Protein backbone atom coordinates (compact mmCIF):
# COMPACT_ATOMS: atom_id res chain seq x y z
CA UNK A 1 0.00 0.00 0.00
CA UNK A 2 1.99 3.01 -0.96
CA UNK A 3 0.71 6.48 -0.77
CA UNK A 4 0.49 8.41 -4.65
CA UNK A 5 2.00 12.03 -5.12
CA UNK A 6 2.19 13.84 -8.63
CA UNK A 7 5.57 15.93 -9.33
CA UNK A 8 5.26 18.66 -12.16
CA UNK A 9 8.82 18.87 -13.85
CA UNK A 10 10.38 16.26 -12.09
CA UNK A 11 12.88 15.33 -14.37
CA UNK A 12 15.64 17.64 -13.11
CA UNK A 13 16.40 19.99 -10.63
CA UNK A 14 14.53 20.41 -7.38
CA UNK A 15 11.74 18.01 -8.74
CA UNK A 16 13.78 15.47 -9.31
CA UNK A 17 15.32 15.29 -5.65
CA UNK A 18 11.95 15.71 -4.37
CA UNK A 19 10.84 12.20 -6.16
CA UNK A 20 14.18 11.14 -4.66
CA UNK A 21 13.36 12.37 -1.24
CA UNK A 22 9.58 11.18 -1.43
CA UNK A 23 10.20 7.59 -2.95
CA UNK A 24 12.57 7.54 0.16
CA UNK A 25 9.64 8.12 2.30
CA UNK A 26 8.27 5.13 0.72
CA UNK A 27 5.90 7.17 -1.80
CA UNK A 28 4.99 6.28 -5.33
CA UNK A 29 5.81 8.96 -7.51
CA UNK A 30 4.34 10.38 -10.69
CA UNK A 31 6.77 12.21 -12.45
CA UNK A 32 4.21 14.09 -14.41
CA UNK A 33 7.51 15.37 -17.24
CA UNK A 34 7.88 17.19 -20.82
CA UNK A 35 10.60 15.31 -21.86
CA UNK A 36 9.80 11.42 -21.94
CA UNK A 37 13.25 10.46 -22.24
CA UNK A 38 15.08 12.66 -20.11
CA UNK A 39 12.63 11.28 -17.46
CA UNK A 40 13.50 8.08 -17.61
CA UNK A 41 17.74 8.98 -17.96
CA UNK A 42 16.93 10.77 -14.16
CA UNK A 43 15.20 8.10 -12.50
CA UNK A 44 17.87 5.47 -13.39
CA UNK A 45 19.80 7.89 -12.90
CA UNK A 46 18.93 8.40 -9.29
CA UNK A 47 18.52 5.07 -8.31
CA UNK A 48 14.79 4.66 -7.64
CA UNK A 49 13.26 1.64 -7.35
CA UNK A 50 10.50 1.01 -10.11
CA UNK A 51 7.72 0.82 -7.71
CA UNK A 52 8.25 4.13 -6.24
CA UNK A 53 7.36 5.71 -9.38
CA UNK A 54 5.47 6.24 -12.88
CA UNK A 55 6.26 8.27 -15.62
CA UNK A 56 3.55 10.02 -17.62
CA UNK A 57 4.07 12.65 -20.30
CA UNK A 58 2.20 16.06 -19.13
CA UNK A 59 3.41 19.36 -20.97
CA UNK A 60 2.08 22.21 -19.41
CA UNK A 61 1.89 24.61 -22.24
CA UNK A 62 -1.10 22.21 -23.87
CA UNK A 63 -4.23 22.25 -22.22
CA UNK A 64 -5.22 19.33 -24.56
CA UNK A 65 -1.60 17.52 -22.76
CA UNK A 66 -3.27 18.63 -19.36
CA UNK A 67 -6.36 17.36 -19.95
CA UNK A 68 -4.93 13.98 -21.63
CA UNK A 69 -2.22 13.88 -18.74
CA UNK A 70 -5.22 13.79 -16.24
CA UNK A 71 -7.10 11.19 -18.33
CA UNK A 72 -4.15 9.11 -18.17
CA UNK A 73 -3.25 9.43 -14.08
CA UNK A 74 -7.21 8.36 -13.69
CA UNK A 75 -6.32 5.04 -15.89
CA UNK A 76 -3.67 3.93 -13.17
CA UNK A 77 -6.64 3.74 -10.68
CA UNK A 78 -4.37 5.34 -7.91
CA UNK A 79 -5.45 6.94 -5.03
CA UNK A 80 -4.25 10.30 -5.36
CA UNK A 81 -2.86 11.96 -1.91
CA UNK A 82 -0.97 14.97 -3.40
CA UNK A 83 -0.07 17.40 -5.93
CA UNK A 84 3.37 19.08 -6.60
CA UNK A 85 3.24 22.03 -9.08
CA UNK A 86 6.56 22.24 -8.79
CA UNK A 87 7.24 23.04 -13.33
CA UNK A 88 8.77 26.37 -14.55
CA UNK A 89 9.63 27.79 -17.41
CA UNK A 90 12.03 30.92 -17.96
CA UNK A 91 13.16 32.26 -21.61
CA UNK A 92 15.55 35.22 -20.71
CA UNK A 93 16.80 35.72 -24.08
CA UNK A 94 13.15 36.61 -25.87
CA UNK A 95 12.41 40.32 -27.22
CA UNK A 96 9.30 38.97 -28.67
CA UNK A 97 6.44 37.24 -27.17
CA UNK A 98 6.07 33.11 -27.99
CA UNK A 99 2.79 32.25 -28.24
CA UNK A 100 1.72 28.15 -26.68
CA UNK A 101 -0.23 25.93 -28.62
CA UNK A 102 -3.68 27.39 -27.52
CA UNK A 103 -3.09 30.86 -27.82
CA UNK A 104 -1.52 32.06 -24.99
CA UNK A 105 2.15 33.93 -23.71
CA UNK A 106 4.03 31.07 -23.47
CA UNK A 107 5.46 31.75 -19.75
CA UNK A 108 2.37 32.62 -17.85
CA UNK A 109 0.43 29.70 -20.10
CA UNK A 110 3.46 26.94 -18.46
CA UNK A 111 4.13 28.31 -14.68
CA UNK A 112 0.49 29.89 -14.00
CA UNK A 113 -2.51 28.48 -16.80
CA UNK A 114 -1.59 24.91 -17.62
CA UNK A 115 -1.24 24.28 -13.50
CA UNK A 116 -4.70 26.02 -13.32
CA UNK A 117 -6.37 23.24 -15.65
CA UNK A 118 -4.46 20.56 -14.29
CA UNK A 119 -4.86 21.68 -10.20
CA UNK A 120 -8.77 22.26 -11.38
CA UNK A 121 -9.17 18.82 -12.96
CA UNK A 122 -7.02 17.16 -10.33
CA UNK A 123 -9.44 18.40 -7.30
CA UNK A 124 -12.02 16.03 -8.33
CA UNK A 125 -9.40 13.43 -7.89
CA UNK A 126 -7.95 14.86 -4.84
CA UNK A 127 -11.99 15.05 -2.82
CA UNK A 128 -12.34 11.44 -4.15
CA UNK A 129 -9.60 9.93 -2.57
CA UNK A 130 -9.75 8.09 0.73
CA UNK A 131 -6.36 9.29 1.78
CA UNK A 132 -6.49 11.24 5.15
CA UNK A 133 -3.44 13.88 4.26
CA UNK A 134 -4.38 15.27 1.18
CA UNK A 135 -2.20 18.25 0.16
CA UNK A 136 -1.69 20.35 -2.49
CA UNK A 137 1.70 22.21 -2.65
CA UNK A 138 2.40 24.97 -5.23
CA UNK A 139 6.42 26.35 -5.72
CA UNK A 140 5.88 30.22 -5.33
CA UNK A 141 7.94 33.67 -4.25
CA UNK A 142 10.43 34.25 -1.70
CA UNK A 143 7.65 35.84 0.82
CA UNK A 144 3.72 36.23 0.41
CA UNK A 145 4.32 39.96 1.04
CA UNK A 146 8.79 43.56 -9.96
CA UNK A 147 5.47 41.91 -10.50
CA UNK A 148 2.23 43.89 -11.41
CA UNK A 149 -0.96 42.19 -12.65
CA UNK A 150 -2.72 45.93 -12.94
CA UNK A 151 -5.63 45.54 -12.93
CA UNK A 152 -5.58 41.96 -15.18
CA UNK A 153 -6.30 43.73 -18.22
CA UNK A 154 -4.60 40.99 -20.68
CA UNK A 155 -6.60 38.63 -19.08
CA UNK A 156 -9.69 40.76 -19.65
CA UNK A 157 -9.37 41.33 -23.32
CA UNK A 158 -8.45 37.31 -23.50
CA UNK A 159 -5.14 36.99 -23.41
CA UNK A 160 -4.33 36.49 -27.37
CA UNK A 161 -1.84 37.27 -29.57
CA UNK A 162 -0.70 40.58 -29.41
CA UNK A 163 -1.70 40.89 -25.80
CA UNK A 164 1.44 38.97 -24.25
CA UNK A 165 1.39 40.61 -20.41
CA UNK A 166 -0.79 40.06 -17.48
CA UNK A 167 -1.34 43.63 -17.03
CA UNK A 168 -1.95 44.27 -21.29
CA UNK A 169 1.40 45.98 -21.43
CA UNK A 170 4.51 45.74 -23.63
CA UNK A 171 6.27 42.00 -23.40
CA UNK A 172 8.80 41.38 -21.25
CA UNK A 173 10.01 37.98 -20.48
CA UNK A 174 11.41 38.57 -16.99
CA UNK A 175 8.83 40.09 -15.65
CA UNK A 176 6.22 37.23 -17.24
CA UNK A 177 8.46 35.48 -14.95
CA UNK A 178 7.92 37.16 -12.14
CA UNK A 179 3.94 37.29 -13.03
CA UNK A 180 3.68 33.76 -13.63
CA UNK A 181 5.31 32.90 -10.28
CA UNK A 182 2.17 35.65 -8.69
CA UNK A 183 -0.07 33.88 -10.22
CA UNK A 184 0.96 30.71 -8.59
CA UNK A 185 0.79 32.43 -5.35
CA UNK A 186 -2.27 34.06 -5.65
CA UNK A 187 -3.54 31.06 -6.80
CA UNK A 188 -2.38 29.01 -3.81
CA UNK A 189 -4.22 31.62 -1.46
CA UNK A 190 -6.99 31.08 -3.62
CA UNK A 191 -7.69 27.35 -3.38
CA UNK A 192 -7.56 27.87 0.60
CA UNK A 193 -10.16 30.37 0.30
CA UNK A 194 -13.14 28.49 -1.75
CA UNK A 195 -12.30 24.49 -1.55
CA UNK A 196 -10.06 23.73 1.96
CA UNK A 197 -13.34 23.83 4.12
CA UNK A 198 -15.92 21.83 1.16
CA UNK A 199 -12.73 19.15 0.70
CA UNK A 200 -10.35 19.39 3.77
CA UNK A 201 -7.39 19.10 0.95
CA UNK A 202 -4.07 21.15 2.95
CA UNK A 203 -3.57 24.09 0.29
CA UNK A 204 -0.46 25.69 0.76
CA UNK A 205 2.86 27.17 -1.22
CA UNK A 206 6.49 26.67 -0.36
CA UNK A 207 9.82 28.41 -1.44
CA UNK A 208 12.55 26.01 -0.94
CA UNK A 209 15.08 28.37 -0.87
CA UNK A 210 17.89 30.21 -3.55
CA UNK A 211 19.12 27.92 -6.23
CA UNK A 212 21.64 27.67 -8.71
CA UNK A 213 19.73 28.17 -12.09
CA UNK A 214 21.21 30.27 -15.07
CA UNK A 215 22.96 30.04 -1.39
CA UNK A 216 21.44 26.44 -1.26
CA UNK A 217 21.81 22.69 -3.32
CA UNK A 218 19.05 21.18 -5.50
CA UNK A 219 19.11 18.21 -3.44
CA UNK A 220 18.03 19.99 -0.26
CA UNK A 221 15.45 22.04 -1.74
CA UNK A 222 13.85 18.73 -3.26
CA UNK A 223 14.51 17.72 0.25
CA UNK A 224 12.14 20.48 1.49
CA UNK A 225 9.39 20.31 -0.66
CA UNK A 226 9.48 16.44 0.81
CA UNK A 227 8.96 17.85 4.15
CA UNK A 228 6.23 20.34 2.92
CA UNK A 229 4.36 17.50 1.14
CA UNK A 230 4.64 14.31 3.69
CA UNK A 231 5.58 15.51 7.51
CA UNK A 232 2.80 16.41 10.01
CA UNK A 233 4.81 19.88 10.89
CA UNK A 234 3.55 21.48 7.70
CA UNK A 235 0.37 20.03 7.62
CA UNK A 236 -1.69 23.42 7.79
CA UNK A 237 -3.51 24.91 4.85
CA UNK A 238 -3.81 28.43 3.66
CA UNK A 239 0.01 29.27 4.43
CA UNK A 240 3.29 30.05 2.73
CA UNK A 241 6.64 28.24 3.99
CA UNK A 242 9.65 30.00 3.22
CA UNK A 243 13.82 29.37 3.91
CA UNK A 244 14.64 32.78 2.29
CA UNK A 245 13.58 25.76 10.04
CA UNK A 246 11.08 27.82 7.62
CA UNK A 247 9.62 31.68 8.26
CA UNK A 248 5.84 30.36 8.08
CA UNK A 249 2.77 33.18 6.70
CA UNK A 250 -0.41 33.13 5.46
CA UNK A 251 -1.22 33.55 2.06
CA UNK A 252 -3.82 36.23 2.83
CA UNK A 253 -1.05 38.16 4.43
CA UNK A 254 -1.68 41.16 1.91
CA UNK A 255 -5.49 41.92 2.00
CA UNK A 256 -5.69 44.38 -0.82
CA UNK A 257 -4.66 41.70 -3.03
CA UNK A 258 -8.10 39.86 -2.23
CA UNK A 259 -9.84 41.41 -4.98
CA UNK A 260 -7.24 40.33 -7.15
CA UNK A 261 -6.98 37.14 -6.62
CA UNK A 262 -10.48 36.30 -7.22
CA UNK A 263 -10.67 38.33 -10.27
CA UNK A 264 -7.27 36.24 -11.41
CA UNK A 265 -9.24 32.90 -10.88
CA UNK A 266 -12.52 33.59 -12.97
CA UNK A 267 -10.44 35.14 -15.73
CA UNK A 268 -8.46 31.60 -15.65
CA UNK A 269 -11.04 29.74 -15.90
CA UNK A 270 -12.61 31.06 -18.76
CA UNK A 271 -9.08 31.39 -20.40
CA UNK A 272 -8.53 27.39 -19.31
CA UNK A 273 -12.00 26.92 -20.77
CA UNK A 274 -13.53 25.76 -17.61
CA UNK A 275 -16.58 28.91 -17.71
N1 LIG B 1 16.32 30.58 -8.57
C1 LIG B 1 15.52 31.36 -7.84
O1 LIG B 1 15.98 32.22 -7.12
C2 LIG B 1 14.02 31.18 -7.90
C3 LIG B 1 13.16 32.28 -7.95
C4 LIG B 1 11.78 32.07 -7.99
C5 LIG B 1 11.29 30.76 -7.99
N2 LIG B 1 12.13 29.69 -7.94
C6 LIG B 1 11.54 28.32 -7.94
O2 LIG B 1 12.47 27.23 -7.82
C7 LIG B 1 12.01 26.08 -8.57
C8 LIG B 1 13.14 25.34 -9.29
O3 LIG B 1 12.59 24.24 -10.04
P1 LIG B 1 13.49 23.17 -10.87
O4 LIG B 1 14.87 23.16 -10.27
O5 LIG B 1 12.72 21.86 -11.00
O6 LIG B 1 13.59 23.80 -12.36
P2 LIG B 1 14.77 23.45 -13.43
O7 LIG B 1 15.27 22.05 -13.17
O8 LIG B 1 15.77 24.59 -13.42
O9 LIG B 1 14.05 23.45 -14.90
C9 LIG B 1 12.65 23.68 -15.16
C10 LIG B 1 11.76 22.47 -14.86
O10 LIG B 1 10.49 22.63 -15.51
C11 LIG B 1 10.16 21.46 -16.29
N3 LIG B 1 9.34 21.91 -17.46
C12 LIG B 1 9.72 22.91 -18.28
N4 LIG B 1 8.77 23.14 -19.23
C13 LIG B 1 7.74 22.28 -19.02
C14 LIG B 1 6.44 22.02 -19.69
N5 LIG B 1 6.13 22.78 -20.78
N6 LIG B 1 5.64 21.03 -19.16
C15 LIG B 1 6.01 20.30 -18.09
N7 LIG B 1 7.19 20.49 -17.46
C16 LIG B 1 8.10 21.46 -17.84
C17 LIG B 1 11.48 20.73 -16.56
O11 LIG B 1 11.42 19.28 -16.68
P3 LIG B 1 10.70 18.48 -17.90
O12 LIG B 1 10.85 19.43 -19.08
O13 LIG B 1 11.44 17.19 -18.16
O14 LIG B 1 9.29 18.25 -17.36
C18 LIG B 1 12.30 21.12 -15.34
O15 LIG B 1 12.15 20.16 -14.28
C19 LIG B 1 10.98 26.59 -9.57
O16 LIG B 1 9.76 25.86 -9.44
C20 LIG B 1 10.79 28.07 -9.25
O17 LIG B 1 9.40 28.37 -9.14
C21 LIG B 1 13.47 29.88 -7.89
CL1 LIG C 1 0.91 10.80 -23.11
CL1 LIG D 1 0.10 14.23 -23.12
CL1 LIG E 1 -10.98 22.57 9.09
CL1 LIG F 1 -11.18 21.27 -19.70
ZN1 LIG G 1 2.85 12.25 -24.49
ZN1 LIG H 1 -1.23 28.54 -10.84
ZN1 LIG I 1 -15.73 23.25 9.60
ZN1 LIG J 1 -8.27 23.46 8.23
ZN1 LIG K 1 -11.08 36.52 2.50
Amino acid sequence: PRPTVIITGASSGVGLYATKALANRGWHVIMACRNLEKAEQAAKNLQIPPEAYTILHLDLSSLASVRGFVESFRALNRPLRALVCNAAVYYPLLKEPIYSVDGYEITVATNHLGHFLLINLLLEDLKNSPESDKRLVILGTVTANPPDLGNLEGFEKGFKKPIAMINGKPFKSGKAFKDSKLCNMLTARELHRRFHESTGIVFNSLYPGCVADTYVSQELAGERVAMVVADPEFRQSGVHWSWGKAFVQELSAEASDEQKARRLWELSEKLVGLA
